[PDB]
């Protein structure tokens, strides 16, 4: 039995649990601000410190883990709201894509579109790009922002949104239960191989960013986490 | 979206939100010990008062839920852990099954373990009579306690476990996950049609059974639950 | 040399092992309830039967001892949660206050809030009767609920909390570290010469209080402790 | 609130959660082995891989912390067990004495007898050299196996051990309670200042040596931690 589990009601830079990667900036009071407002092109993203074993080559059992966060996005005149925030894990030595264009790639794909990432996007602005569907939505990547499924979403300026996963290894379905501002809730469930698109040691981790003419509020708020492994 | 939400943190005997059924007491905490003890083939069951529709045969579009739920299972000598515990969704006029017999039924099968009802049970005496597993466990059971599914699950005595569930209509997925209490976690997932399996309109609730030499304590502490049907 | 140790994972009216006193009542899932909540100025204690040797003169030495136990008090309107739980330490006869008057006495110190005890209150209502801290806090008492240390706590309702507390004859310290729901601790620690305090032999137990206007549900869950007096 | 709690029931080589050093080996039923015993001056430390900071430069708060964890020794044919266990804290950057010697340094410490960390030691042999006590005993030792404080202890051969800590920040008093196989409990407390002893960041361990003449089994079953530092 392996599990490794965490609790974050408030964040702080200094915390080792926790790294940053790109603009990142905590408030004064204790969320997480990814994207900055005033750079162009910007790409923030967070995650875990200490890596986590989804799965051991030996037992090839794959580790089955159950999230949750809050986070929230907010319009801010003269830009447009994008691109959204993306719920990733990826390789233990993943940094901000080279050069990162940022805009729709959400910071963890190049400009095509693809990277080594598994991912859950809360895409809010279209790109066509990317085969965005024409409008905002929540989406399930795997190494590439051309989801493979997706589904009807709706971003709400100032709403808290609350969100849900659980990896079940036994079918490796990955499902999503988002939980809106008015009670709404949205689902989405994509069957993927974690075993087969990552390696042993992954990292958990969130990005959000933004092109020049589109930069919104990203903020995180809570993340607790658990991953069981069965080793037998 | 026609929506349906409530969360109880504590309930009562009056709350005409909770349909009470059989041995079915009420803490003074608010806690629903389910099963009596002191009788033999109790059965206990608490259905929601309103029920829900889960799926418009006009449009074919079937509701996706999640809720989750904690409950409490403490041992009680010179009698037996058994037989636990159950999430089940079932018909609009459900009531416990016509001259029950507690046992490995729980409360929502006949003799012969059959039933009209969706649901995760928490079993934790093995009744080959339906073929369980040879120790605690988690299942999915569909029109049947005879699991289509199960993973080796391990009950504490007077240990407050956590289910979260989710239900996701685009894949009619059932995504369990149990939060014994340590920290290790478990999972189970599986494909129910629902609509397929089900009428329109059901009602969500729990159940406990207890045979005639085992007898335990079923405590439900907390509950939660949204549902939600896109259509229009 | 002499340990005395016990394991209480359920209780029952119908064992020698606890006195019981006051408005206490054992419930249906093997839980000690302290104060009964239709009575004005409620109080309600529970200690184990067996006097325990803590210190002896003829050698002059004290014993350590270890103790975990877990408690869950609960909200419920019109009335305020208060005064809340206090384990504590006193002599072989102590029996509750004479004529009681509730409030902010935790069923061990009179109207001018002062005993002959030891022990440690997990507080719920901010007594300014007795200098007490503006929220729910924690502290060490020593003949009187004018704790000689406090700290910023947080009693939820509905939650299930533990504690560990470990006194250390060497250094006569009473150390105590709550762990709450979400995880995270709080704690606490004292220099208390209890041989200087408490006769020879000693009552362990619990003990809740309520008042006119304020009342709450207080459960003693599971108690296990062990004590060592060295004879040399 | 930024806790940091984990806990191993049983290892595993490659979990990325512990950091394995010197001589330390994994059995095959989820035990740690520290030392080696047909290699001459074994020294074995296993760490909590990620660093938890133990104090914040910006509020000047330190945290408190309620680890346990249980530990067993074997003599084996007819070395005389040596030297013992330490559960230590010791800045993340912490390696084995470059050229340790072992023995009664339990390799936290040179020849001299000093090293830059604080911990509790489950020390067994007498080394005049660090005026170690004359039979098996505990103590608390702060940049020296010189231990600020020992008291008697009892190493039994192949038996399990049971020990609870608790570092309670608002008074800075370590405070250990060790549990016999028979089942009397060892108090042992000092205080130890891990704001001014350490850096606000450090690594948690257990490290065991031997010598030439003495060499013995040291397994570690389990181990539990939880560390919450207040940040307000
Ligand atoms: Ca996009
Ligand atoms: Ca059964
Ligand atoms: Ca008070
Ligand atoms: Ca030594
Ligand atoms: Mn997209
Ligand atoms: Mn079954
Ligand atoms: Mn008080
Ligand atoms: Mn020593």
């Amino acid at each position: 039995a392996e599990t490794v589990s965490f609790n974050f009601n408030s964040f702080s830079e200094g915390n080792p649990a926790i790294n940053f990667q790109g603009d990142v900036t905590v408030l004064s009071n204790g969320n997480i601000q990814l994207t900055n407002l005033n750079k162009v092109n910007s790409v923030g993203r967070v995650l875990y410190a200490m890596p986590v074993r989804i799965w051991s080559s030996a037992t090839g059992n794959v580790a089955s883990f159950l999230t949750s966060f809050s986070f929230e996005m907010k319009d801010i005149k003269d830009y447009d709201p994008a691109d959204g925030i993306i719920f990733f894990i990826a390789p233990e030595d993943t940094q901000i894509p080279a050069g990162s264009i940022g805009g729709g790639t959400l910071g963890v794909s190049d400009t095509k579109g693809a990277g080594h990432f598994v991912g859950v996007e809360f895409d809010t602005y279209s790109n066509s790009e990317y085969n965005d569907p024409p409008t905002d939505h929540v989406g399930i990547d795997v190494n590439s922002v051309d989801s493979v499924k997706t589904v009807p979403w709706n971003s709400v300026s100032g709403a808290v949104v609350k969100v849900t996963v659980i990896y079940d290894s036994s079918t490796k379905t990955l499902s999503v239960a988002v939980t809106n501002d008015n009670g709404d809730i949205t689902t989405i469930a994509q069957v993927v191989d974690l075993k087969a698109k990552l390696p042993e040691r992954v990292k958990f981790g969130f990005s959000a960013s933004g092109s020049l003419g589109g930069r919104q509020i990203h903020l995180i708020r809570s993340w607790s986490f658990t991953s069981t492994l069965i080793t037998t």
